[PDB]
């Protein structure tokens, strides 16, 4: 078929998949009020385009966490691939690496830490993990990031249990419902790799991570399948920007779906965004290929809106192409 | 069938009680202005979860007026639950007597006083009170209460007349539309038991309340049954909690569905919230069990929103968790 | 069939007027933008009840203009009744006395003003007027109005020109366009009689009235038939009572439907209120005795309301019992 | 069929096009956000008309860059009218002759520039022109509007690429994306016609146009067809009016589709407004015949607006005539 923005992959995916499969990766928890308010939101937020800039030599380039990429718009972590495509993760890698783009891996990946590093050896790679009950899995799941040359942690710490939408009773026996600060200081002894907490969404926590020594905060309700009605990623990601005082780099994930979400995020002050549900979207259709479609897809509707925005590279883009109305 | 949110078991009532019963229980008044706002206005507040607080052990037990109870949801007044189940009021007894909390008998129930308090010896039992035009009638009935073990009286002070949503006629006969606070003045010295007024949408009548001796504040618009276009009381609890001043314990009710709706009241100031429609389907279900199951499924629900909002204890819910946008 | 409020007398009407005449009356001009927000503005006002006030003896009189009434709700001018039932005015102005309000007589009546004094000797009667093209025909119905024991003129003063919802070429002729302030001094000169501006939406046109004599303002948009996309007029109410600092009565219409309505109108500062289409729905339904059936409705809505709010008589309804949100 | 408003000319278009070119006129950018809200906004200015000023002798005639026009309502550029009549921009410009009102044509008009002017001899006439990357073909275009008796150049500013609504690939060899602020010195020092900027959205770039030397600001969103999210043209108007301090005249596009928009536009300080889809629907019904339809219809619109606002012409058009909510 015909698919020429994210929401046809979405739509492609409801066609294919069988309803169970398409439900549990649609889905958000108890009344989807936030899984709504992550794209409604975007909607809210304004932009102020500026005109006559010369945008003929647009350069989406950035980096992450010290480490070059071709966009601000990077591969978020997912559980279970495998159940959209046969190639699950290591068609995302493949795909990551062809984009120029990173993938961050899921801690429930149908790959493995090694698998993933051998399909994409020259792919930027990291690692979503969750601090175990069983803390030597943790650590080997760390020291195996180390060895396969994945270059940061992102630490979930949202799900001290699993939001309503047996499978919960056996992740029951592995996520800790205990972890405090105290076990993030622990994570920071162990590894020397960047760690991002991934999932706060107060000023006060984003704080308190920098005090503790971690390099980045992706601003994530975890696409809205925790808490159900805490607000949009985007309406609370200018407190976090502001309370972090520039001391780490901020991101975004929940609800980015086109170009023009990435360019206001990227406008209130993230250094990049990461997309979920798009990319298993990607996969339904046609493994590697359909998530490079989609990467590409978000990347050139990315570079018309800048373009268009009067923004020649993202070091231009400033917190007036935006406002809330 | 598989009922797992309160508005699951309302779709199963609708679908098993007759028309008119259904309508009777579902109804408010006029155009249902304020039965859409209770619960709406629940979805404009927004919950600001702290992460990495440690909630491995949840305890949501607190206290009514002195009396302590398993979780800060309890059984709300609702007239003649015999027309939902054969077991009526004395099934809801039994499922609070299991669950832990209270019972607020109706003035209008097809149970007595006595009959009650034998069918929940050990359950937490108050009484929901009219001033009626005979005050022999309402002197025995709060005589009745202290004999029977009932801890409280709920005092309804919004239904002078009847909303309009000949048995009218009937109650009519028996409720005084010439109440005063010199009536409560009356009240208050005919019992020492803990008396609170329900029913009340301004804080200047809250501070009224606190002036004449009465022990607690039952914020109510009577589940949106009485006056039309009265805001939703989660919107004016903010105001009455501020009125009070901390001299009395504040409640709730009207629009509790959702775990996530107990954890916005109680960040509000609520000491507990009341729940009316949700008992009477769980009767129309399956009576006792139906009720212990929607109490279950509430139960449940709000210690999920609690854990994921990072709070172990009903005493750390404070009011940074919520804003209202 | 069974009607119980005025909503269900518009859909009876639906339902056995001719489409072409039920458009006529249901209609407002261009998109009815304020056809839609003169009934919405009024849900946007929520209500404050008082508790315990003593409302055992509600008394709705009050007074228009010095002349007492049974309730602050009155009939409005509404071209060609006859339209609606054979007896149209006659059937109308029976209606009013036998409730004790007063009826506006419309410039376009398919009765003559002395044909509705003969059926209405007692009623409480005023005449709209237009100043026309004609002066002489403009003096002729204010004489005759004087003569026929009429106690109030209402000119309208929104109608340069008719809305666009060969009449309208029949009625150009008529309608002076060039009408101005001193035009109002001309009509102020011609008689004694109470003279109410009737379709004023600004509080300096409201300041303007009360500066050349007259001895009202109906706050009015023409039943959103004139300049579509004004305000609705319980929106605009606040400012015309601000401006004219207690000089004069102020009214309004536009949108009323229930007995809550009527209140926050009261509320918001107006003496009272004037019903337009309910009345034709009321005609279309039964002529005289639907017109009767249509008051009363409103007046035991309105008793209610009042009795709900803790108000015992108009005298007590206060800005406190209204708030926008 | 009987067409009494512009809403009833689009849908006599969907109707007689064929769907692929009615949706390419109606269509706008990526998710339509801006398309809907270029409409909406009118909606939410409130009109707040005056009573009683003399109305009789309405006077709708104004001025643009010196010309005198017939009515503060012109036609903008829409690429290849032939698509729509047969007569394409040689309808447009008879009809605009006959109105007294001007035409901008497009840059890329099934028309050329010189037989526009000899269909239209005495029309009001100017051009809307791209920097093309051929500035030789940019100058012969400027050149040929001097000759032909075009009063005025509209740059187009706001397409730096086109919008996401090959041949794409062939507009991509004309239109200059590295177009700046030298490129508008270059245009303002090639003629001494006014030039009006179109397309700007920002204060600050309104401020710089002003800087350059160029003689108008036309506020506009290209009909939403660019960057989708932008806000409302009637939203950004006041800001633009206000940052360019009255030393150029200020135009609207953008979603005018009544009487009552054009007024709301000049109340908010714009000088005259452009419409663009309406004319193309004016051609889908009946080539010039239908644009003179269309035309006429907005003017007598316009007319009855002005009047019911108490406005005997456009100089009394004040801001106090309109607020937001
Ligand atoms: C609990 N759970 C999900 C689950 C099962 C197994 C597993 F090993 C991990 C998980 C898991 C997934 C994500 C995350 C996260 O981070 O979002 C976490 Cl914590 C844990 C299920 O109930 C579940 C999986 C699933 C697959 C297909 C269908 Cl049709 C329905 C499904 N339901
Ligand atoms: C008046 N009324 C209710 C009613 C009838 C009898 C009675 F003894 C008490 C009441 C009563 C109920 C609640 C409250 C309160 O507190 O909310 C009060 Cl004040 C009084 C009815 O009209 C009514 C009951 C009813 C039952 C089934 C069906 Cl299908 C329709 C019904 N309508
Ligand atoms: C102009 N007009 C109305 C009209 C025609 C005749 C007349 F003598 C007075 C009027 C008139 C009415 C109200 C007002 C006012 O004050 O609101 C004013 Cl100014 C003048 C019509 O077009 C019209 C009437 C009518 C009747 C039935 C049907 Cl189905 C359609 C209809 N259309
Ligand atoms: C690019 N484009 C439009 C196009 C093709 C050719 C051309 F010479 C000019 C243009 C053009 C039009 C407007 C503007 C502007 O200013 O809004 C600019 Cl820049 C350039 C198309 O894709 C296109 C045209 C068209 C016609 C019919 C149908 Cl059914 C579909 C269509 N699609
Ligand atoms: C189906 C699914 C599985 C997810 N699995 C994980 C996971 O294993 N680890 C994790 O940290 N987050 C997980 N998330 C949350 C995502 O990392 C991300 O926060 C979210 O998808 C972003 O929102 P979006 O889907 O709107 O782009 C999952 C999300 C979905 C939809
Ligand atoms: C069917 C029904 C019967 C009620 N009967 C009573 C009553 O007898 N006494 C009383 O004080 N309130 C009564 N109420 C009001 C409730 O005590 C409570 O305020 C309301 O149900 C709370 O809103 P909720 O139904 O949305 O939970 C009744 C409400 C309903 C729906
Ligand atoms: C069918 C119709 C006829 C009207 N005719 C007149 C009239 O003859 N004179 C006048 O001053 N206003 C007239 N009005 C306006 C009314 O007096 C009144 O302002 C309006 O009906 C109030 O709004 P409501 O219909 O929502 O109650 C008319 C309104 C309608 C709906
Ligand atoms: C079908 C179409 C073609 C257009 N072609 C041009 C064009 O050739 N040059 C240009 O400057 N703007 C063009 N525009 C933008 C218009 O000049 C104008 O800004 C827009 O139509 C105004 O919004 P409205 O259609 O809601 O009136 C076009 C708009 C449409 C809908």
């Amino acid at each position: 078929p015909r698919l020429i923005c994210i929401n046809d992959y979405e739509q492609h995916a409801k066609s294919v998949l069988p309803k169970s499969i398409y439900d549990y990766y649609r889905s958000g928890a108890n009344d989807e009020e936030t899984l709504a308010d992550n794209i409604a939101a975007f909607s809210r937020w304004k932009l102020y385009p500026r005109m006559l800039r010369n945008v003929a030599e647009t350069d989406l380039s950035t980096s992450v966490l010290g480490q070059r990429v071709s966009m601000p718009i990077c591969v978020g972590a997912t559980a279970m691939q495998r159940m959209a495509h046969v190639d699950g993760e290591l068609a995302t890698v493949r795909a990551c690496q062809s984009l120029g783009t990173g993938m961050m891996l899921s801690s429930w990946a149908t790959s493995s830490i090694e698998e993933v590093a051998e399909a994409g050896p020259e792919a930027l790679r990291w690692l979503q993990l969750y601090i175990y009950k069983d803390r030597e899995v943790t650590k080997k799941l760390v020291r195996q990031a180390e060895k396969m040359g994945y270059k940061a942690i992102f630490v979930t710490v949202d799900t001290p249990y699993l939001g309503n939408r047996g499978l919960a009773a056996y992740v029951a026996k592995a996520i800790d419902p205990s972890i405090s600060w105290e076990d993030i200081k622990w994570l920071r002894r162990l590894t020397s790799l960047p760690i991002v907490a991934k999932g706060i969404l107060r000023g006060d926590d984003a704080r308190e991570a920098v005090k503790h020594g971690l390099n980045g905060i992706l601003v994530s309700n975890h696409g809205a399948r925790q808490l159900d009605g805490v607000p949009a990623t985007i309406d609370v990601l200018p407190e976090i920007v502001e309370a972090v005082e520039g001391k780490v780099e901020v991101f975004l994930d929940g609800g980015v779906r086109k170009g023009t979400d990435v360019l206001k995020a990227l406008a209130l002050g993230a250094k990049a965004v990461f997309v979920g549900r798009p990319i298993v979207w990607g996969l339904a259709f046609q493994g590697e290929k359909g998530v490079q479609d989609v990467l590409e897809i978000l990347k050139e509707e990315f570079r018309l809106a800048m373009a268009l925005s009067g923004c020649q590279n993202v070091k231009v883009i400033d917190k007036t192409l935006v406002r809330k109305n």
